[PDB]
């Protein structure tokens, strides 16, 4: 099972560094303007396109994602970790391969990985 109530929320140290690799990795552009998040924003009714509900198993978002973050969620970074690769994989899956959106999918992975490490840390 799984246990951890919400007790004292989020310390600075923790919260920050959550921030720091989103902010980075929806930030983070490619293009010559375009960015890629966009793509990753907002997610399709389940009215219009239904059958992407069928196929894609959680089809989160960035501001769910974000959302958690300041809703004290979120207990530690590895969690992050399990939504922000899926939230990439459900792409991958739905968009078809070398394709446009398929590319950036694998780009903000990079972005997010780096992040982690390649941060506001200022010894």
């Amino acid at each position: 099972g799984s246990s951890g109530s919400s007790g004292s929320p989020n310390p600075p140290k923790l919260t920050k560094q959550m921030n720091a690799i989103i902010d980075t990795v929806i930030n983070y552009k490619d293009s010559s303007g375009r960015q890629l998040s966009e793509v990753f924003i907002q997610l399709p009714s389940r009215k219009e396109l239904p059958e992407y509900y069928e196929l894609i198993r959680k089809p989160v978002d960035f501001k769910k994602i974000k959302e958690r973050i300041r809703n004290h969620k979120y207990r530690s970074l590895g969690d992050l970790e399990k939504d922000v690769m899926l939230l990439c994989h459900n792409a991958q899956t739905f968009n078809l391969e070398g394709s446009q959106i398929y590319e950036d999918s694998i780009v903000l992975q990079s972005v997010f990985k780096s992040a982690r490490q390649s941060g506001p840390s200022s010894g």
